[PDB]
């Protein structure tokens, strides 16, 4: 059986593409640390210091840390997912597993300067997953401390911590407070091993492919409709103006006029920003120009937003302000970081069935006409949904979250994130794990104080997550070549998706999941 | 029940986001005002930029009446000052309409 | 092979071994970047490796005696193939294979 001199378990990454499912296996090595000295904390911030009104949080931070392999590079390789973009339709999770293994748990001291680290063979670390969901479910934020792209990388765990219901500073009568605590785990030692399985619910592949029509276009070009358009409404040529309804059949010559069965998805507009500097306005405009969406007297910028296609056709300089999902590029700063440092991701694919971010769903008439008043037209600057509306899902990339929790609530329109993603309403159950607390030594005579003083302790190991999913394959008659993913064919000064010669990983650029065409 | 979490407070505070939003289109602290682009990170710090999976529910406004009488204006907007809808060439006030919250 | 040897379609598979990275302790507070700070470890064992061997007897009707790889018969200051005073090995020469005799 196991024991100290004995391993949990062995290293796994690969890809299996066996006809239509992959199974990406995944391996890292991790270290967590002892948050908030084994303490929880509230933790709070009030509109009475520097902080503005939308700014306000109450919550709590736990010295619980989480696993979270919630973006898609975790489970695939620049190759591997090269696979799937160029040769499939849409794909979706089956069923995951995931273990723990390898648990090495180790004291530190200090005595004057120097530093020593030992091993600590008793020690515990406890390992719960919450799978009734009975927790602040806080993954699909899209926080940092995911297993790192790169198999090579040694990550640190991230810490847990939960906001509720807050009025300023101060917490209202509905504010829960949870202790993990409070949970059945399992506790492991250096010589045990976890391990659970999930199973996704039944979920919509993601679609990834563009359409090769746009959704004004689907008519015949050759034939004329049988339908009728109002055509005129005033005499024409005639020395009088004298209005006339006059009508006439739609075809090849105007297809604007054409009658249509469905309508584009539904437009929130966004406020345009040029790349170019000298054509943007002069002034800061990001949060005052912003377009945000108000709940509960706190003014959230909405981003990313709606999906809605990045720009219309040749003009690749103007991005909506909150529109589009933006990737830091590797080694780049918090806060304040020029332009040059993020990635800026686009929808181009998504023109044809959805509207463009930064302009107008459409015009409407505003007044009822008469021989004595002019008809007047308005913009129509935010749309919701209609009956015959479609629209396209924002895509998924190589960098971005890969799944997100549908809050439980009485109703939903849609319920795909807005991030993209995978909605799920159970979704993977959340990972938790801490250091059991070691004392010490306590005083001789008897306290009823609980005790302040413990060991400086940190464990390490080894985790493995494995997910199967479900591919569409393509098949389509398409005469002519489709557009693939292919990696720069002239020299660079190095690989791309790989190491530079201090051994820092990068990944040059987003890399959307929609090269494949469909029809419309 | 009621939910103990707010729809946009559903982030970690103690983690900062991998997303970038855009924070500054002018040039901060400088003699001009040349308009350049910086990005950030949102974190603890701003919350209210952060980007979110969800959105609330829609949204249908009514007119806002005190049980203050002082506050309230002096005309009868009952009637007027409502919420109608438009059916048929009757207007027919929206009662008790969308679900919404009464106030903040 | 034009070093010599035995040219193989699918050689002996490639064996790759490494140390598991032990992490240094990481801060307190969380922070994104790969853990720079590590234990300064390696590891030592003994490893075995046995290869079976298929030979051609040599059957010639050759009268007179062939020539045979022959350790100088004569004194030296320390045996051929074997430690000198201070332990350090050594191989006096290159010894091919090829001492036996066929016809053309």
């Amino acid at each position: 059986a196991d024991g100290v001199g004995s391993s949990s378990g062995n290293w796994h990454c690969d890809s299996t593409w066996l006809g239509d499912r992959v199974i990406t296996t995944s391996t890292r090595t991790w270290a967590l640390p002892t948050y908030n000295n084994h303490l929880y904390k509230q933790i709070s911030n009030g509109t009475s210091g520097g902080s503005t009104n939308d700014n306000t949080y109450f919550g709590y931070s736990t010295p619980w840390g989480y696993f979270d392999f919630n973006r898609f590079h975790c489970h695939f390789s620049p190759r591997d997912w090269q696979r799937l973009i160029n040769n499939n339709w849409g794909f979706r999770p089956k069923r995951l597993n995931f273990k723990l293994f390898n648990i090495q748990v180790k004291e530190v001291t200090q005595n004057e300067g120097t530093k020593t680290i030992a091993n600590n063979l008793t020690s515990t670390i406890q390992v719960f997953t919450d799978s009734e969901y009975q927790l602040p479910y806080v993954l699909g934020s899209a926080h940092q401390g995911c297993l790192p792209p790169f198999p090579a990388d040694v990550f640190m765990i991230p810490q847990y911590g939960y906001l509720t219901l807050n009025n300023g500073s101060q917490a209202v009568g509905r504010s829960s407070f949870y202790c993990l605590e409070y949970f059945p785990s399992q506790m492991l030692r250096t010589g045990n091993n976890f391990e659970f399985s999930y199973q996704f619910e039944d979920v919509p592949f993601h679609s990834s492919y563009a359409h090769s029509q746009s959704l004004d276009r689907l008519m015949n070009p050759l034939i004329d409709q049988y339908l009728y358009y109002l055509s005129r409404t005033q005499s024409t040529g005639g020395t009088a103006g004298t209005q006339q309804l006059l009508f006439s059949q739609a075809g090849p010559n105007n297809m604007s006029a054409q009658a249509k069965n469905w309508l584009p998805g539904p437009c929130y507009r966004q406020q345009r920003v040029s790349t170019t500097l000298s054509q943007n306005n002069n002034s800061n405009f990001a949060w005052t120009g912003a377009t945000k969406y108000h709940l509960n007297g706190r003014d959230s910028l909405v981003n990313p937003g709606v999906a809605m296609a990045t720009h219309k056709d040749d003009e690749e300089r103007f991005f909506p302000s909150s529109g589009v999902l933006m990737f830091g590029k590797q080694g780049a700063g918090k806060d304040n970081v020029d332009y040059s440092s993020v990635m800026l991701t686009s929808e181009e694919e998504i023109k044809t069935t959805n509207p463009v971010a930064t302009e107008q769903y459409g015009v409407v008439a505003d007044n009822l006409q008469q021989q004595n008043a002019a008809p007047i037209v308005g913009a129509v600057n935010s749309q919701g949904a209609l009956p015959g509306m479609v629209w396209q899902n924002r895509d998924v990339y190589l960098q971005g979250p890969i799944w997100a929790k549908i809050p439980h609530t009485d109703g939903n329109f849609h319920p795909s994130p807005l991030m993209g993603g995978f909605g799920l309403k159970h979704p993977p159950p959340q990972i938790l794990i801490k250091n059991t607390p070691v004392p010490a030594d306590p005083p001789t005579t008897f306290s009823q104080a609980k005790l302040a003083s413990f060991i400086t302790q940190y464990s390490t190991g080894q985790v493995s997550v494995e997910i199967e999913w479900e591919l569409q394959k393509e098949n389509s008659k398409r005469w002519n070549p489709e557009i693939q993913y292919t990696s720069n064919y002239y020299k660079s000064t190095n690989v791309d998706f790989a190491v530079n010669t201090d051994g820092t990983y990068s990944e040059p650029r987003p890399i959307g999941t929609r090269y494949l065409t469909r029809n419309l």
